[PDB]
């Protein structure tokens, strides 16, 4: 079995993961549209009694499952469990990063495309008014993707996007057919100083904005000045138990793939809380020094409530670009934004395929290079769904992110510590650790981690469950997924009988 090189690789491998295009704009949105300041007080709570706790477990269960020859949660299930049960919630685990993958990559795609067509300056140039500036970079994204003119839920990308396409699945294959240590990590080695960089200098140049409309100070302020009254409102409590699992990367079952390659007494509970603060660092520090100060800083902190509430998409993808034509080589400072997004995505894209290529090579035993080029395939082919059909990218969304954080997150706590045993599960997590995990934290895994939860559940099914017929065509196949997987998961059994 592969195992990484380096302690520090792998931090900067599992940072590499959690720091992606959410650092530096879901999270800045969440917080000012949540107390601003204030927004901090839950979100740290949650990093406590949630994040934290969670991300040891499944650093736990990976490695426990890494050393039985597992990196997947369909095998590692069965081994917190002794049952059928255990193997079909197990392919949960391999469906819902397969799922994001489906249209994170896509994604992932665009910034890098945004990144060429600004580096060459191949991009509009307004002309005065917001909505003059705004309105040539809104159609810019839109025949990028292809929104639809009509009524019809068709895109139509271009020729171009696609390409790019194909281009970001390459360089995604380039690094993970060659492996763990020789690829994802000496990449993460390579990738997140860039990143650290790229930030930085994003950073700085922003501070420096000034127009007759305000400052990157009014920016700080806006963004950073408490609102307490907030904190009486339970949906901020919500919002934050919900950013931390998304912030980490927690429910994906992407960790668990990670931490199977790191051997049976290297240290999990240390190696973890690293990698998860080098995130948190990213997020609070340098996402949200970026985004929210420069559109604050050109529009006027009059609309820094309407630029919130725009959503971080906007923001990232419409709002900045435009921001950057106005300002003094803003061209090669869009170049330096999509550039700094698009290794953001990519360290997180080629952590998340790494499951599905796990699988055939721990289960199946495919050649790395098979695991990587049917992944691909598998990936690439259910794409096309993403990117002609409007709105299936939302339906994957919700349901991968959805029952992902919301469900799974849960069931790993109780599998690994209610089932397998609480305190088989704590000398687990312990074993090998530089330091050791706070014995108040066997209270906070036991109730406190499992009954958030389920709030955080039960508030997202009191919702959701309640809330056009083209969404069963994403449902359909997404559900054909489900079912092709349990099949791969009922061929790996029964290839394992005849041996
Ligand atoms: C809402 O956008 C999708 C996020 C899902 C979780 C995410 N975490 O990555 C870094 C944490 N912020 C993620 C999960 C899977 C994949 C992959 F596409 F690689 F499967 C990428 C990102
Ligand atoms: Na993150
Ligand atoms: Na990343």
């Amino acid at each position: 079995r592969e195992h990484w090189a380096t302690r520090l690789g792998l931090i900067l491998a599992m940072a590499g993961y959690a720091v992606d295009l959410g650092n530096f704009l879901r999270f800045p949105v969440q917080a000012a549209e949540n107390g601003g300041g204030a927004f901090m007080i839950p979100y740290i709570i949650a990093f406590l009694l949630v994040g934290i706790p969670l991300m040891w477990i499944e650093w736990a269960m990976g490695r426990y499952g890494g050393a039985q020859g597992h990196g997947t949660t369909p095998a590692i299930f069965y081994l917190l469990w002794r049952n059928r049960f255990a193997k079909i919630l197990g392919v949960f685990g391999l469906w819902i990063p397969l799922v994001v993958a489906s249209y994170y990559v896509y994604i992932e795609s665009w910034t890098l495309g945004f990144a060429i067509k600004f580096l060459v300056g191949l991009v509009p140039e307004p002309p005065t008014d917001p909505d003059s500036i705004l309105r040539p970079f809104k159609e810019f994204l839109y025949s990028y993707i292809g929104v639809p003119k009509g009524d019809e839920p068709i895109l139509k990308p271009s020729l171009f996007a696609y390409i790019v396409f194909l281009i970001t699945m390459f360089i995604n294959v380039s690094i993970l057919i060659r492996g763990i240590s020789k690829g994802i990590e000496r990449f993460a080695k390579i990738a997140m100083p860039t990143l650290f960089i790229l930030a930085v200098f994003l950073v700085i140049r922003v501070f420096l904005l000034e127009t007759p409309n305000g400052t990157a100070a009014d920016g700080l302020n806006f963004l950073w000045t408490p609102d307490f009254e907030k904190l009486k409102d339970p949906g901020v409590w919500i919002a934050a138990v919900g950013q931390i699992f998304f912030s980490l990367g927690l429910g994906f079952g992407v960790l668990i793939t990670f931490a199977s390659y790191v051997r049976k007494d290297q240290d999990i509970v240390l190696s973890g809380l690293t990698a998860a603060t080098l995130n948190e660092k990213a997020s609070v520090i340098l996402g949200g020094s970026i985004s929210i100060p420069a559109a604050v800083a050109f529009f006027g902190v009059a609309n820094a409530v309407a630029i919130a509430k725009a959503g971080a998409f906007n923001l990232g993808f419409i709002t900045l670009p435009a921001i950057f034509s106005q300002t003094a080589g803003g061209t090669f400072l869009g170049f330096l934004w999509f550039f700094l997004l698009f290794f953001a995505g990519l360290t997180s894209s080629i952590a998340g395929m790494q499951g599905m290529i796990a699988f055939l090579e721990d289960e199946l035993k495919l050649s790395r290079k098979h695991a990587v080029l049917w992944t691909a395939a598998i990936v690439f082919f259910s794409a096309h769904l993403v990117m002609f059909l409007n709105k299936s990218l939302d339906e994957m969304d919700f349901w991968a992110t959805g029952i992902g954080v919301v469900f799974f997150g849960l069931t790993e706590l109780i599998i690994f510590f209610w089932i397998f045993g609480a305190d088989k599960a704590w000398e687990e997590i312990n074993r090998g650790g530089i330091i050791k995990v706070p014995r108040i934290y066997y209270y906070v895994m036991r109730y406190i981690t499992p009954a958030f939860l389920a709030v955080l559940l039960v508030v997202w099914a009191r919702e959701y469950i309640p809330k056009h017929w083209t969404v069963w065509i994403t449902r359909f196949y997404i559900i054909g997924l489900f079912l092709f997987l349990t099949f791969l998961v009922f061929l790996a059994e029964r290839r394992r009988n005849h041996e």
